[PDB]
């Protein structure tokens, strides 16, 4: 059968772009599972095919990944408008939701493969989808584990004792930020799309900040992380009890210890195992400082987190083969 790609919202041409990078590893993913794939994009490349050096329906499945209307989306719905047989929608982001004058329009049944496992959320964020539209569960962000040279980082000298990733996600993000990470009194650092300017909400106070740091390339996050003792996994709305996301991965394969947010995992499908969770401040303090204490009990912890990230890249297998059914091969 042939497969092609599309990125519904971004161009895809190399790895100097987040968006372009996840796709070409998505690719490089499927197309290791043994399936002739191809991506189609703006311009033909060494990855991808352009639109218009393509015929639409020369594909049996479509598959669509997604992260103001421009080219890459325009050019994208013109393309699936033409398509005629079902598309197959990633659903990797709570906020990304497939979503749509008739060159434009889709008409195709839609598939959406949630990699959140409620799929009543799912179903919810694309209540306004009026095309047939079934779901199916997959789990897609373990792509990265599965990569061919994926590799588990070795043991790092310490410099810092909690590090946190990520981008000034407001509301619920914002409150569970301020409560983990500021007024600990812990050498804490956060990367990533943040700035100290952006945390101004007179709801959530603070006297001291963690040391905020830039971006780092999207291919050293474990590297970043194995810098500290520990490594957080805050919860978000949404993705609480349905998502595990690429962070969990990233921060598992390090040499730091994970430490999850209780609520973005009460039912510990993560871990079995209490001593990776915390519910508040005062836990993460206490947590961090045991672990500072017992080089035994960091050793033990990171042996255990090594383990779970082994155990699940050895059902390689049976996770190429899901993803093939959830694309109805």
């Amino acid at each position: 059968m042939k497969i092609a790609i599309i990125n519904m919202g971004n161009n895809v041409i190399n790895f100097k772009t987040v968006p372009s990078s996840e796709t070409i590893y998505l690719f490089k993913v499927i197309s290791e599972m043994g399936l002739n794939v191809d991506i189609i994009s703006l311009k033909n490349g060494v990855y991808t095919k352009s639109f218009d050096e393509v015929d639409v329906n020369d594909y049996d499945r479509l598959i669509v990944v997604n992260s103001k209307p421009n080219l890459a989306i325009l050019s994208a719905q013109k393309f699936m408008a033409k398509y005629k047989s079902k598309i197959y929608y990633l659903f990797t982001d709570i906020r990304l939701p497939f979503s749509q004058e008739e060159e434009l329009l889709i008409k195709s049944p839609i598939k959406v493969i949630s990699q959140g496992i409620n799929l009543d959320i799912a179903k919810a964020a694309h209540k306004k989808v009026d095309n047939v539209i079934e779901f199916e569960y997959f789990p897609i962000e373990q792509y990265k584990i599965h990569m061919n040279d994926f590799q588990l980082s070795k043991p790092t000298k310490k410099t810092l004792d909690v590090i946190y990733g990520g981008s000034f996600r407001s509301g619920q993000r914002e409150s569970k930020m301020v409560e983990f990470l500021f007024d600990t009194g812990l050498n804490i650092e956060f990367f990533g799309n943040a700035r100290e300017k952006q945390f101004k909400n007179p709801k959530y106070p603070w006297t001291k900040a963690p040391v905020f740091t830039g971006k780092i390339p999207m291919n050293m996050v474990s590297e970043k992380n194995s810098q500290a003792i520990a490594a957080l996994i805050i919860g978000d709305k949404n993705y609480n009890d349905n998502f595990i996301t690429l962070r969990v991965w990233e921060t598992m394969a390090s040499d730091a210890v994970m430490l999850i947010d209780e609520e973005f995992d009460t039912k510990h499908r993560i871990i079995n195992d209490a001593r990776f969770y915390v519910n508040n401040r005062a836990e993460l303090i206490d947590r961090v400082n045991e672990l500072k204490h017992s080089d035994v009990l960091r050793k033990e912890m990171l042996s255990i987190q090594h383990d779970i990230l082994n155990k699940t890249r050895a059902k390689k297998a049976e996770w190429q083969d899901a993803f093939k059914k959830a694309i109805d091969l």
